[PDB]
């Protein structure tokens, strides 16, 4: 029976909803219309044997927590659901975006990153996976840590490496995520990727970063930056949100429109 502080609703217990689909899995998330106002929301029960209030973290390109329930064994978060589906989706159907499309998704992150790192938030696993798209076609992050081999393939590989090699990190590693979501917006495919896994992880530690040719030359010096094996010469090191915020890559960013929505996003998805 943990308190679950403010954003419990004391009356709330499953039978209130609808459960339709399981969309996410580990402590699963699941797809689920109240009964009331017929709305749509996305709830994430847990299980309690998984052994810091919050909760007032409010961002536009960030889940939004409506209120959270327990039973006595699974633990409930009534979220946002999200309607425009994951962003690599889109990539798929196009293999790779243009500048303009990819400045607008890294702008969006790159904002809800400094945001969380003002809140001592480490993302620490930003994932395609995890980045959405909502309704209108903005920027909308999910598992953000609030709350919880193979010869070939293997699952892509966005961690910063000082986590792969089991080392100190810090917000650092959100920069170098940034970094590796961008390359891939751009290129097609994840940086240092190889479909041999041991190639792969020896990219990422070991072997210099390559830029391929078609890209500006600010996209570049940015991923160039970004993209720092060491996390003490890396993009966002000195004075985190701040450096990016500046970067050539983002001139056409007025960032006040951008956290007001008042940028229409470069693609609308068909909802
Ligand atoms: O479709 C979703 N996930 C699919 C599984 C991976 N590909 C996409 C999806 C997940 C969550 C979701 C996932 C994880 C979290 N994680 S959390 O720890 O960062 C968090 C954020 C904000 C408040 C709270 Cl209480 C929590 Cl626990 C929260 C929401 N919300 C959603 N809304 N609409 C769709 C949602």
């Amino acid at each position: 029976q943990i308190n679950l502080g403010p954003s419990s609703n004391p009356h709330a217990k499953p039978s209130d909803f609808h459960f339709l689909k399981v969309i996410g899995k580990g402590g699963k998330v699941l797809l689920a219309r109240h009964k009331a106002e017929e709305v749509f929301y996305a709830v994430k029960v847990l299980q309690k044997k998984a052994i810091v209030l919050l909760k007032n973290v409010k961002h536009p390109f960030l889940v939004g927590l409506h209120f959270s329930f327990q039973t006595a064994d699974k633990l409930y978060f009534v979220l946002d659901y999200i309607n425009g589906g994951e962003l690599f989706y889109h990539l798929q159907r196009e293999a790779c975006f243009l500048e303009p499309r990819a400045r607008f998704y890294a702008a969006e992150i790159a904002s809800a990153l400094g945001y969380l790192h003002s809140l001592n938030i480490v993302y620490r696993d930003l994932k395609p996976e995890n980045i959405l798209l909502d309704s209108q076609g903005h920027i909308v992050l999910t598992d953000f840590g609030l709350c919880k081999t193979s010869t070939f393939c293997g699952t892509p590989e966005y961690l910063a490496p000082e986590v792969l090699h089991k080392q100190p990190y810090d917000r650092t590693v959100d920069w170098w995520c940034l970094g590796a979501v961008l390359y891939e917006m751009l290129y097609g495919l994840p940086p240092f990727y190889s479909r041999n896994t041991a190639e792969m992880y020896d990219n990422i530690l070991n072997k210099p970063l390559q830029l391929k040719p078609n890209i500006t030359n600010s996209a570049r010096h940015l991923l160039e930056g970004l993209l720092q094996k060491d996390r003490t010469k890396r993009l966002g090191a000195k004075d985190d949100f701040m450096e990016i915020k500046s970067h050539v890559f983002f001139s056409l960013i007025n960032w006040d429109d951008l956290i007001n929505k008042k940028i229409t996003p470069p693609f609308n998805p068909n909802v």
